């Protein structure tokens, strides 16, 4: 649903 923004590149949700 929300924005994932990681260092490994989080999904989203």
């Amino acid at each position: 649903g929300r924005p994932c923004y990681t260092l490994q590149s989080c999904f989203p949700d």
